[PDB]
């Protein structure tokens, strides 16, 4: 079989309202050394790692003021406490009562160093969709 | 060199209003175990595989009826049948139908999905629209789903 | 450390009003084979690669007519002039009010030694790098 890292997260149910991820689920994957910990995913070892992650957002009309929704990877090292963004996507549901809906997908491949912490990150979690499965997950493969 | 199970198939080009996935054919990939069958991906055997899909939607105008684009990959395994959504989104191309007297635009949606998950020899992947009236394969690279043992 | 053809480069953010893939910096990559050459990702050796681009399109307002944005990866082989569309999406911007539209592609491909990947767009005008992460072109053999 594989013994390498390998993280595949969603987000919880229970936790609505707000963005918890969970591997306690059917089709989802912490092992081989990948830790979830205070909600980011812990690197293992050294190596080239595929990271992605996607969010769901969805609303009834249009609000009133105009909303832009992020979507955010970002990497934070021991040997620096300050958060990198390595992907990154903005969507801007309106222009200006039907129910709109708006998908975000990261990912990419980068050079991890063990004891490195990734977070994906939204900025409108009370927009946050994941009412079904499969609409919100964050994972990582070391390659 | 390969031997690992591989697919890259792609909507027919020559299909009317249905999602069909094919892969005989340059750029596309079916091997090592891998098959098509029923429009589905079949995995030979157990081990963690990226699993992706594309489609592409588009129509002229917007609707009376609002319209809510879905594209899911799901998961069928013989020892508890109940199909899963592993992957799934929705899209919203339009606020409001066409205003009567406006001008008719065309819209387009992509929607891509990905993920990295454990599957056993025999499980079935499905990567299906709730909307093949609005599937729009006009061109080369607009609908695929693929998958890969890591 | 690793030892496998892989690629990451980004959206060189002084190159206005183009799209110039860079991997001179932080968190990229380019290696093992792997070169940049006319702003192309040129494959070292025969195998499967994951290939992937994510590009964001941004306006300050609405577009005054219906306009198309595209996003493609193609490929031009050493025995094939003319590229070939990979992966390719297309999206209809809105017709305060800033926008933005991101568009990612993504898949498995058997290539060959020499080929060269394309990842381009159509409105070079529209493209947003502001910030780190909202542009970038990438590959691995697997």
């Amino acid at each position: 079989p594989s013994d390498m890292p390998v993280a595949h997260v969603v987000a919880n149910p229970q936790a609505e309202g707000q963005l918890q991820w969970l591997n306690r689920r059917a089709n989802a994957l912490l092992a081989n050394g990948v830790e979830l910990r205070d909600n980011q995913l812990v690197v293992p070892s050294e190596g080239l790692y595929l990271i992605y992650s996607q969010v769901l957002f969805s609303g009834q009309g249009c609000p009133s003021t105009h909303v832009l929704l992020t979507h955010t990877i970002s990497r934070i090292s021991t040997t620096h406490n300050q958060p990198v963004n390595l992907l990154s996507a903005i969507r801007s549901p309106c222009q200006r009562a039907n129910p709109w809906y708006e998908p975000i997908y990261l990912g990419g491949v980068f050079q991890l160093e063990p004891g490195d912490r990734l977070s994906a990150e939204i900025n409108r979690p009370d927009y946050l969709d994941f009412a079904e499965s499969g609409q919100v997950y964050f994972g990582i493969i070391a390659l």
